[PDB]
């Protein structure tokens, strides 16, 4: 289930971090604009540029322990605040949200691993939902 699942990501997360990102980014190309520093890379490439690691496998880190808060799938709505009122967000509207959770419920559906597609797939629409509701564009 859902619960497994992050302690799956978790046990291998910086290469899951890095191979559904690279999958939102390829799904996504205009979403490189919000790091531009990422614009003419390869997938390969761009496992080599230490921020790419570091922030990736950060976010994801944070989005594990979002997830691990959760009940039934629905994020904390202290965790949707922090979400939309870091600094780093400031550019971004819930349709940034909702094709990272797009790319990775596919990357989920194309692995040959139990994921529980279903439950991040309503993950990613409660935490839209939740930014929506505090006060994210
Ligand atoms: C649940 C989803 C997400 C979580 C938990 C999350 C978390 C974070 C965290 C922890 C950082 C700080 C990383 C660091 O400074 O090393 C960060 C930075 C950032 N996030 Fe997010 N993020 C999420 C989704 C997104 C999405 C969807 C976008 C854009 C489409 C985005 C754009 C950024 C940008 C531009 C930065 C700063 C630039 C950079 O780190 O290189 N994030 N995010
Ligand atoms: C915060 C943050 C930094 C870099 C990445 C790369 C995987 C593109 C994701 C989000």
């Amino acid at each position: 289930g859902f619960k497994q699942d992050i302690a799956t990501l978790r046990g291998d997360l910086r290469t899951y971090a890095q191979d559904i990102f690279l999958a939102f980014l390829n799904k996504y190309p205009d979403e490189k604009r919000n790091f531009k520093n990422y614009v003419g890379k390869s997938d390969q490439e761009l496992k080599s540029m230490a921020k790419f690691g570091d922030h990736t496998e950060k976010v994801f880190n944070l989005m594990m322990e979002v997830a691990d808060r959760a009940t039934d799938c629905v994020p904390l709505a202290s965790d949707a605040s922090t979400l939309v009122q870091m600094k780093q967000h400031s550019g971004l509207t819930t349709g940034n949200f909702e094709k990272l959770f797009v790319a990775l419920v596919e990357y989920m559906r194309a692995s040959g691993q139990s994921f529980d597609s279903q439950s991040w797939d309503r993950f990613g629409k409660n935490l839209v939902s939740a930014l929506s509701s505090a006060g994210m564009k």
